C-alpha cells in the first residue's frame, strides 16, 4: 500500500490498492462515485483524507511519499497540523472511534465532523453524528443553537467529542433539541 | 394574597397566605413561618394574579416588579424568561443551585437540572460538562432577547 500526498489530500492510483484500503474498513472515497456500496465497484482512484491517512500509517497499513520523499508519522501528523483546521482535535476523535472498532465517515453531508457507524458480518446500522471539540475551546450560543439545527434536521443522534490535546483522553456528551 | 418587598426577596408575612402560596404549586421557601419568595417567584405571581406586592407603603405592579428584578437580579431577564416557560408549562420549577444550576424542574407528567442562557452567551465546552451534575444530564434554556422565544437543548456525558 503506497500512496501520494498531493496537497491537503493522499492519492491512491493502484486501483487493486484501492479496492483493499477501501475493503479494510470503508476509508477514502473513489473520484467520480458518492460511496460505493461494494470496493467491487471502485474503479478509479481511491482519495484518502490527511485524517484517514495519518491514521493508516500509524496503523502500518500505508506507507505514505510526497514527490520521492518519504513522509512518516511524524511528518504527516505536522502536515495534517498545517494543512487542516482543527487537525488535532479531528484526528483525536478520528482515531479513538476508529480504533474503538467504529467505521468512521465524513459527516459534512448532515454538518458534522464525522458519520460514524457500527457495522459487523452482515449488519449495517444508522450513523452517528460526531462533532470533535477542544474541551477549552469557548461555544457561543448561535453555535450551540446551529448544533441542535443539524441534529433534529435527519433526525440522527448528534454527538460532541472534546479532546484533551494534554493527555489525549475524550469525553462524549450527546444532545437533542428538547420540546419542553 | 400580599407581599413585602425587602431588597431583593419577598417576604409573606401571613402564615395562612404563605400557606395558601406555598400550596399552590410549591412556591418560596419558609425560614423552617414567614414564606419568602425570590423576585422570579414573585414577579411570576404578581403577573399570574395571584398576588400583590408592596414596599413600604407603595403598591408595585408587574412593570415595576419587573424593572427591580432587573435591576436587583443578574441575568433576570432570561431567569425570568425560563422560570415563566417552564412554570407556565406546567413544570414545578425550584431554585437549582444546590446543583450548580439555575432550576430544578420537576415534572407532573411521566429533578432536571437547567441553566438559563443568553443568545450572545459563551460557554467553553469543559465549562458544560465541566459542572451542573455532569462527571447524569443538565438542560440548557437558550435564550433570544430580541423576540422572547426559548429553545431547550439537554446534553448527556456520554460513555462511547
Ligand atoms: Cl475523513
Ligand atoms: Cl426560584
Amino acid at each position: 500500500m503506497i500512496g501520494e500526498l498531493v496537497k491537503d489530500k493522499i492519492l491512491i492510483k493502484n486501483i487493486e490498492d484501492a479496492r483493499l484500503i477501501y475493503k479494510m474498513g470503508y476509508y477514502g472515497k473513489p473520484i467520480g462515485i458518492s460511496k460505493p456500496k461494494s470496493a467491487e465497484e471502485i474503479n478509479s482512484e481511491l482519495i484518502l483524507s490527511l485524517i484517514e491517512g495519518v491514521y493508516l500509517v500509524k496503523k502500518g497499513k500505508l506507507e505514505i511519499v510526497s514527490n520521492g520523499e518519504r513522509l512518516d508519522f511524524e511528518r504527516l501528523y505536522q502536515i495534517g497540523v498545517t494543512q487542516i483546521p482543527r487537525f488535532r482535535i479531528l484526528y483525536s476523535v478520528y482515531e479513538d472511534l476508529r480504533e474503538k472498532g467504529y467505521v468512521v465517515r465524513s459527516g459534512i453531508k448532515y454538518g458534522a465532523d464525522f458519520a460514524v457507524y457500527t457495522i459487523g458480518p452482515g449488519i449495517e446500522h444508522a450513523p452517528y453524528l460526531v462533532i470533535a471539540l477542544d474541551e477549552n475551546s469557548q461555544i457561543s450560543s448561535n453555535e450551540i443553537l446551529g448544533f441542535g439545527r443539524v441534529s433534529h434536521s435527519t433526525r440522527k443522534e448528534l454527538i460532541l467529542g472534546i479532546v484533551n490535546l494534554t493527555n489525549g483522553k475524550i469525553r462524549y456528551i450527546m444532545f437533542k433539541w428538547l420540546k419542553m
